[PDB]
């Protein structure tokens, strides 16, 4: 017996993955009442930060309703769908996009942008920016917003709830970024690269700064710290960072699967995860610069994205390429 | 004299004194000040902000984009002035909210923000027609032609007082601080009415630094060389807030014209006091200092805390309506 350290528990995560595996070969999906079985099944449930508890609690619900749509986004076929994550109070980080990078572009390679938001609701203490963030979709026709708690911990729902919007509103586009507000993105280059994408390379295509062999952070003060509770073993290979590339075929593949995969508080693992039950694994790309703090402008020539950059420099950074091809 | 600001400001002592006077261009000259580049030594190495500012220093002929005239139609017993920048929506919002909030008995309190320009050529965003809808939406939107940088900041204060002149002459008091601040807003209201009608109408408190001089060192964002500044800072009232009476606002606006911008706001305000012959009154609730225990005790007898993010400063707010029976 262990009398020295504690046995190590099963976290709980892994115990309803595998149970959800048995079920494959809905109270996982629409179940929205809070699951009090947690607070009895995970050891030292009530010592939890707040965000572990709410995790937890409503693990097994994500058919919430689109507030703010763009139906018509996609009524010509895009070649490349941009999806940014972003919050209410970001209107800086999201215009210098639609200036920049960000900018919805057509001949036949036609280039459209959303964001994606959630909820910054009074509950949590959030200024009403609500009228405002109407004004800016009726004006921009960007904005796309469900009625969740847009908190760092359900990014996964973000996720599954904007893959749900690609399958039942842009099924059609040839390619999908998505990433963060605050990243530079060499669009050129991006569409330079899938233009040079064989037809075979381009169905399965999904790319980025993918880290391999990686472990929750178990230090109590971390961001990304994940509790042996919670979560044991190591992460499958994902792709982490301000944005990956992928297809749209594979979009829509991802999007099947993620009924398969319990929800995970790191987003970017949790496509990782859904990328391992499709079978593929995510391809690391040069170009995804998730390290780099700052001229040099021929670096961004070279690059695909760049990661921590405000919205003074995204338009800096986009007026100096475009005159790019002369100056390196 | 070898350091430029000094020479011109004595050159503007004695423009203005009645016997060394015999021996606008000052206000109006809004065409770049070339002789700047063959006075100042090493201008050309001058980090940009210091260049602008030399350049453009005679010139703060800078008309209202947005105003909000009726906005002292009632008389107010407290003007809320808040410094901000355009994209600082979030920032306002919380303010609205907590704050900030705006009452009508006599103690009738209001609130603008102090905007300049974030314009296109400096790389920023177009948020102009969001900052529109912010104005038509809540009325406090206070916006000049201007490029609103940390070097002219100055210039927000001198057109605020110019502003209170015109269209808020007869406010009582006047708070003036950062978007990230948190202020008790009760607590000063009852700090004021605390107030014989002798302090009440000379009024000027706040984090106030003595024995200040320029910082040197190259890195600093309060960095002042030698080539544009020598010697002490007067007293002034620094930290993110001071408040004031609107009557020694109004003498504070007509001795605007008698000193020169200065790069530090807080700097230039002090500059003005002393040509008043006032000395800023320093007080212990203008902590500048604390920054995060987590006691709302801590928030009950402060005037001003800095810095707080916007959840924060609703947070903070709520907490504090239910202090007295807590603490
Ligand atoms: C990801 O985003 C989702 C979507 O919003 C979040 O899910 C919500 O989580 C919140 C908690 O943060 C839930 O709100 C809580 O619901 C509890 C149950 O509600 C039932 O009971 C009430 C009253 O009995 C009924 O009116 C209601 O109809 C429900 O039947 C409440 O008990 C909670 O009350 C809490 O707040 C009050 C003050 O507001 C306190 O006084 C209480 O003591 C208590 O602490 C609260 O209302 C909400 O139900 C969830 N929504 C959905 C759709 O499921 C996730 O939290 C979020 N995930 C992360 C990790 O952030
Ligand atoms: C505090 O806020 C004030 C108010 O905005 C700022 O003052 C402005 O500062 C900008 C520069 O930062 C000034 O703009 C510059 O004006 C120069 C002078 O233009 C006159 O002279 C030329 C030559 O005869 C004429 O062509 C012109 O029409 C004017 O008659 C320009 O030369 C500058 O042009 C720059 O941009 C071009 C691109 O268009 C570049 O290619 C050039 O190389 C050049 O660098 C520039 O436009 C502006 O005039 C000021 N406004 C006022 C009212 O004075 C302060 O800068 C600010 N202070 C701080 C510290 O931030
Ligand atoms: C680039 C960010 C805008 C991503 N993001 C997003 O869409 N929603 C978020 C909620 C919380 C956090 C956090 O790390 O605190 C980050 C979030
Ligand atoms: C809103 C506050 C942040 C104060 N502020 C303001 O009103 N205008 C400003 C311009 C520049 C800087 C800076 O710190 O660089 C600060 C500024
Ligand atoms: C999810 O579906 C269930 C089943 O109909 C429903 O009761 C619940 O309200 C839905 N949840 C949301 C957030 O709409
Ligand atoms: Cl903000």
């Amino acid at each position: 017996k262990f009398w020295k350290i504690s046995t190590p528990p099963e976290a709980y995560w892994n115990r309803e993955q595998e149970k959800l595996n048995r079920q494959y070969n809905i109270s996982h999906l629409n179940y929205c009442e809070p699951d009090l079985r947690v607070t009895s099944v995970v050891t030292g449930f009530n010592n939890l930060p707040d965000r572990f508890k709410d995790f937890l609690l409503y693990l097994r619900c994500r058919n919430y309703s689109l507030l703010i749509d763009q139906p018509d986004k996609c009524a010509k076929k895009p070649f490349l769908l941009l999806a940014i994550k972003s919050l209410t109070p970001h209107f800086a980080r999201r215009q210098a996009i639609r200036e920049s990078w960000g900018q919805e572009s057509n001949g036949n390679q036609t280039v459209v942008r959303v964001f994606l938001l959630g909820q910054t609701p009074p509950e949590d203490n959030h200024p009403d920016l609500s009228d405002m963030l109407k004004f800016e979709s009726e004006k921009h026709q960007d904005i796309l917003m469900w009625n969740y708690r847009d908190t760092f911990f359900n990014l996964s729902l973000k996720e599954v709830l904007f893959l749900r919007w690609v399958s039942t509103s842009c099924p059609d586009t040839e390619f999908v970024f998505k990433g963060d507000d605050d990243v530079f993105v060499n669009t050129h280059h991006i569409l330079n690269y899938l233009n040079s994408l064989s037809k075979t390379k381009a169905k399965d295509l999904f790319i980025g700064d993918v880290i391999h062999n990686a472990g929750p952070h178990r230090d109590k003060k971390l961001k990304y710290y994940i509790p042996e509770v919670v979560y044991s073993g190591l992460y499958p290979p994902y792709a982490g960072g301000g944005g990956f590339l992928y297809s749209g075929h594979l979009a829509l593949r991802l999007y099947h699967i993620t009924d398969q995969v319990h929800l995970y508080p790191i987003d970017d693992v949790y496509t990782g995860m859904c990328l391992q039950k499709l079978g593929l694994v995510p391809e690391k790309h040069k170009g995804f610069r998730t390290f780099d703090i700052e001229n040099n402008i021929c670096s961004y020539v070279d690059l695909m994205l760049v990661h921590s950059r405000k919205p003074q420099e995204m338009i800096d950074i986009w007026s100096q390429l475009q005159s790019a091809h002369l100056k390196c």
